[PDB]
């Protein structure tokens, strides 16, 4: 609805920075509304959904197992690792590391899963093969959150990320048991409370993943809908603001409120 675009322009005024937005129909793939849809923004932790999408494809092909245990040491720990730092003695399984990376945004869990698939270059190759020639991962955690002006490393576009998430959740690429496992991890997200979930009505469904980084970067990807089922995808990114985290969280929640009011 054009009234949601009045609110997106007002968030750019308030934050003094660019905002990229798209609303996509899940069944047909039709673009319902957009603002800067083909400009590049840093992905930050929203890449962790794509990483566990690639791990599940290897599991379907018989090349990896959910129950395999990974051992690591204190030398591997980087900043913001709330789950992995509590399990140094006995390690964690592939299932437990994808749960930590998506529901808690754990940074060491994502670096350990990147090593098992062959690094940034192999995730970008997996994306290219399913038709996404735009999204690219180049570095490991925490450097991928730098957000240097005009740099193309570790970036996506709103329309590229939205059509890749539709394919991962409804297409023939993963088996039905694996698509549902990825949806279950996103539904159990624990760290995105002040963003779209604060505007959601009773009875509605949401599965999502947030991200934050340097130079005011903040973003969210989501599948949501009435009566307990998903029916649209929403992607929102911003970078360059000098405002506080609470001021960035509030403008994303108010774009969410408009979108719901005009559904």
């Amino acid at each position: 609805h054009p009234e949601t675009l009045v609110k997106v322009k007002d968030a750019e005024d308030q934050l003094g920075a660019r905002v990229g937005y798209i609303e996509l129909d899940l069944n047909s793939g039709k673009i319902l509304e957009s603002f800067r849809p083909e400009e590049r923004f840093p992905m930050m932790s929203t890449f962790k959904v794509l990483l566990c999408g690639a791990v599940l494809s290897r599991i379907d092909a018989g090349q990896e197992q959910l129950g395999r245990r990974i051992h690591y040491s204190q030398n591997d720990l980087v900043e913001y690792s709330p789950v992995t730092e509590k399990h140094l003695t006995d390690g964690m399984t592939v299932r437990e590391l994808c749960s930590a990376a998506i529901t808690m945004s754990d940074n060491t869990a994502a670096n350990l899963l990147l090593t098992t698939i062959g690094g940034p270059k192999e995730l970008t190759a997996f994306l290219h093969n399913m038709g996404d020639h735009v999204t690219r991962l180049d570095r490991w955690e925490p450097e991928l959150n730098e957000a240097i002006p005009n740099d193309e490393r570790d970036t996506t576009m709103p329309v590229a990320m939205a059509t890749t998430l539709r394919k991962l959740l409804t297409g023939e690429l993963l088996t039905l048991a694996s698509r549902q496992q990825l949806i279950d991890w996103m539904e159990a997200d624990k760290v995105a409370g002040p963003l779209l979930r604060s505007a959601l009505p009773a009875g509605w469904f949401i599965a999502d993943k947030s991200g934050a980084g340097e130079r005011g970067s903040r973003g969210i990807i989501a599948a949501l809908g009435p009566d307990g089922k998903p029916s649209r995808i929403v992607v929102i990114y911003t970078t360059g603001s000098q405002a506080t985290m609470d001021e960035r969280n509030r403008q994303i929640a108010e774009i969410g409120a408009s979108l719901i009011k005009h559904w």
